[PDB]
């Protein structure tokens, strides 16, 4: 239920976790 944006190498990825 919690979407977390994590950026790696300038690539931002929003992973969602519970």
């Amino acid at each position: 239920g919690v979407c977390r944006a994590v950026c790696r190498r300038g690539v931002c990825r929003a992973v969602c976790r519970r």
